[PDB]
DNA sequence: GGTAGACTCGGAC
DNA sequence: GTCCGAGTCTAC
């Protein structure tokens, strides 16, 4: 799931574990858990404690318990699901928190490839994951003028520079792309190659992009026809990623 | 100390 | 058998 997709389990999940207390924790992938590295520790230390709250960070999904948080990452295809302790598991689960009510917060991935972090509350920022992760791009922290701070001083695209989570929380290849496309910025741009006025119209679409998806015109599209211009898309690597522009509309 | 490379995984190709 | 996403760790 993408950031604004993240939101929305933030928001949906909360109502349905807020309040309930972790009776076993069931870890059938001992990989996904990286703090403690132990996971027969990770699984002793929730048990007892209550559900508090459920907070986002960039796609990061921050569980408040009592005295822990759970820092959780889905990558590209986790997913929770709350359901009853008595039916069967859906296939791919790899950890599951029991509640005293019979009830169960499942984490299941295809890809068995997202991660999960526990740390007392008050040390949870200062650590991995967390630890050096950018503004909110939806806060008044991120700025142009942090945006054309970065962008001054690296040698690197300024798709790689979107990409980097110490830049800006979050912001995936997909919501790149489509915010290079809506500024008319070409992805392979070196960052530092931007002017001020292309660096406030990137803020200013990445915002709108991300803010319209929790509220495509190249993500996707190679070979079929530009909707503002009718030139056909086109798909390189930049930054190591899957690129999508349209070379007219991008310069 | 900025930056690239290694590392996770399995469905699609 | 290879490709590919995010974000952390390793190493230059
Ligand atoms: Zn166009």
């Amino acid at each position: 799931p993408e950031l604004p997709e993240v939101e929305t389990i933030r928001r949906t999940l909360l109502p349905l574990i807020v309040g309930k207390t972790i009776e076993d924790v069931r870890i059938f992938w001992p990989n996904i858990i990286r703090h403690p590295r132990d996971s027969e520790a990770f699984a002793a230390r929730m048990i007892g404690q209550t559900v508090r709250g459920l907070e986002r960070r960039g796609k990061f999904l921050k569980f408040l318990l009592d005295r822990d948080a759970l820092i959780s990452h889905l990558r590209m295809e986790g997913r929770y699901a709350v359901a009853s302790a008595l039916e069967p598991l859906e296939p791919h689960t790899h950890v599951v928190f029991c509640f005293t009510d019979g009830s169960e917060l499942r984490y299941r991935d295809v890809r068995k490839f997202g991660t999960m972090h526990v740390y007392a509350k008050e040390e949870a920022d200062r650590r991995p994951p967390l630890a050096e992760l950018g503004p909110e791009p939806l806060s008044p922290a991120f700025s142009p003028a942090v945006l054309a701070e970065r962008a001054v001083k690296t040698k690197r695209s300024v798709k790689a520079l979107l990409l980097d989570c110490t830049v800006v929380a979050g912001f995936g290849n997909i919501y790149v792309d489509e915010s290079l496309f809506r500024a008319g910025i070409l992805p392979g741009r070196p960052a530092a190659s931007l002017s001020s006025k292309e660096i406030e119209r990137l803020h200013e679409e990445m915002v709108a992009t991300i803010g319209e998806a929790v509220m495509l015109y190249v993500y996707g599209r190679q070979g079929n026809p530009c909707k503002r211009c009718g030139t056909p898309i086109e798909k390189t690597v930049v930054a190591g990623r899957g690129t999508h522009y349209c070379p007219r509309c991008q310069r």
